[PDB]
RNA sequence: UUUCUAAUUUUUAUAUAUUGAAGUAAUAUGUAUUGAAUUGAAUAUUAAAAAUACAAAUUUAAUUUGUAAUUAAUAAAUCU
């Protein structure tokens, strides 16, 4: 989606862990939330995982075992 | 229809518009879950969960963008 854009999202992935390699359990999913500016600019904001993927956790279950009743 | 006359029924009757409301804004459970190669409100089914209002669409292979944001617009007042 950078190159899309032309951007080489080959730096970003570096920008993105500079700040997320530490600090993590192993495995954490993330959510990423990119805003591209009118000036190609990006800023992103790193966020906790999905609360779905909390929920799977606390309660040891795999895609497709869980649904609506 | 005796004849002159008089008379109250007439090849004259009313027909649906004012307004291509199109500016006003980054986000945040959430790309729910399931079925799915993939689907993020806009495949398929499923529809009464929430909170800090905007899930019956267009759009994209998916999203983001981008259109859209529940409003003044009184023909009725017979025309004879």
């Amino acid at each position: 989606e950078f190159s899309k854009l032309g951007l080489k999202a080959m730096d970003f992935a570096k920008a993105f862990n500079d700040r997320t390699k530490p600090h993590f359990k192993d495995d954490i999913e993330l959510i990423v939330r990119i805003q591209v500016y009118f000036d190609k600019s990006y800023i992103f904001r790193i966020e906790p995982p999905p609360t779905a993927w909390f929920l799977l956790r606390a309660i040891r279950k795999k895609r497709g075992e869980t649904g609506p009743v």
